[PDB]
């Protein structure tokens, strides 16, 4: 039995990512006996719900809310600010580019209409969003966002955010920022916004991790240290473990092999005993999905294979890799 959330109740939230579809069935079962927190895998984003100026669309929001309320869950808010899945209307001036001051009043008036909507629910907002530059060694990434608004524009979003939220805690949340590369510029990134006075309260890992790092352990170690200097919150907000390698883009395994199943459930165990040890510095544990059925990584990176990244199966089953992260 041994619901996930009840053995974690004094460690921290443990959360998974979710659509409407999900409260039914096996998956709506599942999430009320071992989950307390949950994200909006897509509907919170911009695109889905601003899809244009005058348009709002809050069905599957509200009812992820209300599903939440009804359960005694309660959600993060994914996410404000990011480079994908944000519609061209909020760039556009007509058939001009948008300039600085007029992208800053829309992000103003989605923001206060979003975090008003769902202030009393939302624990935790990701108000930016891979705003990190992942490939080359300049700071930040060079979106629309980021080109427009200017070198301010975290800050910027982080202020409005803040006279929304309440109590909510805001969150700058990224991938890969567990590796040393990355880790060493999301720092200094991170510092500076916080000498700005921005109100940051913590950083998201998204830890989208896979069974191959053999580095994973010392880098996710470092990174927790890392940002708690920072004096920042730790979560990890979107947790999944590969059985690939990120280039490999095999599409034969019908299955995961026993090498990757037992890989799996070691690195799990190894992740989830370093996130009971910084239990005093990580808040929330959210996993990227509910079981192996349905999850993002069966299309990314390469859109029509299968992968195997969650904690319970393609029938619903915990794995060997749950009844070891709950073996404490
Ligand atoms: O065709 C579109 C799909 O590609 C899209 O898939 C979603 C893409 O976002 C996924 O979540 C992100 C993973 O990366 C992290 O850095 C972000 O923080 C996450 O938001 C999500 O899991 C996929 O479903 O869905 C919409 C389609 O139009």
């Amino acid at each position: 039995t041994v619901s996930l959330t009840e053995k974690y109740k004094e460690f921290f939230k443990i959360g998974a990512a979710v659509t409407v579809k999900d409260f039914e069935g096996i998956h709506g079962r599942i999430l009320t006996k071992h989950f307390n927190s949950l994200t909006p895998e897509n509907d919170m984003k911009f695109e889905r719900i601003h899809p244009k100026e005058d348009f709002y669309n809050f069905e599957a929001t509200d009812k992820i809310k209300d599903f939440a309320l009804k359960h005694n869950m309660q959600l993060r808010g994914h996410t404000l600010v990011w480079h994908n899945q944000t519609p061209e209307w909020v760039f556009r001036d007509n058939d001009k580019e948008a300039p600085k001051e007029l992208v800053i009043e829309r992000l103003r008036e989605h923001i206060k209409t979003i975090c008003t909507r769902y202030r009393d629910v939302v624990y935790s907002w990701d108000v930016v969003n891979a705003a990190v530059e992942d490939k080359t060694d300049v700071l930040l990434r060079d979106s629309k966002w980021r080109r427009i608004i200017g070198d301010d524009y975290i800050k910027i979003a982080f202020e409005i955010a803040k006279k929304y939220t309440g109590n909510g805690k805001l969150f700058y949340n990224d991938y890969n920022n567990e590796m040393p590369y990355k880790l060493e510029k999301t720092y200094k990134v991170l510092k500076s916004l916080l000498e700005e006075g921005t109100p940051i309260d913590g950083v998201g890992i998204q830890a989208h991790w896979n069974i191959w790092d053999k580095n994973l352990i010392d880098n996710l170690k470092r990174a927790i240290e890392t940002y708690a200097s920072l004096g920042l919150e730790i979560q990890i907000t979107e947790l999944d473990i590969s059985v690939f390698e990120f280039e490999d883009r095999r599409t034969d395994l019908l299955e995961p092999t026993e090498e990757m199943v037992e890989l799996q459930a070691k690195v799990y165990e190894d992740v989830f005993r370093v996130f009971r040890e910084y239990r005093d510095v990580i808040t929330s544990v959210t996993l990227w999905g509910i079981s192996d059925r349905h999850t993002w990584k069966d299309n990314f990176p390469v859109i029509g294979r299968k992968d195997w990244p969650l904690l319970f199966d393609i029938d619903g089953k915990p794995k060997k890799a749950f009844f070891r992260i709950i073996d404490f």
